[PDB]
C-alpha cells in the first residue's frame, strides 16, 4: 500500500477493512480499520 494523498489509502483501506477511508502519512499509508 502506497499513497499520495489521505484518500489515496481509501483503495487499500477498502481492501483492509472494506471501507474507502483512511489517511496518508508523509510517506506512509493508513486506513481506518474499525
Amino acid at each position: 500500500a502506497s499513497c499520495r494523498t489521505p484518500k489515496d489509502c481509501a483503495d487499500p483501506c477498502r481492501k483492509e477493512t472494506g471501507c474507502p477511508y483512511g489517511k496518508c502519512m508523509n510517506r506512509k499509508c493508513k486506513c481506518n480499520r474499525c
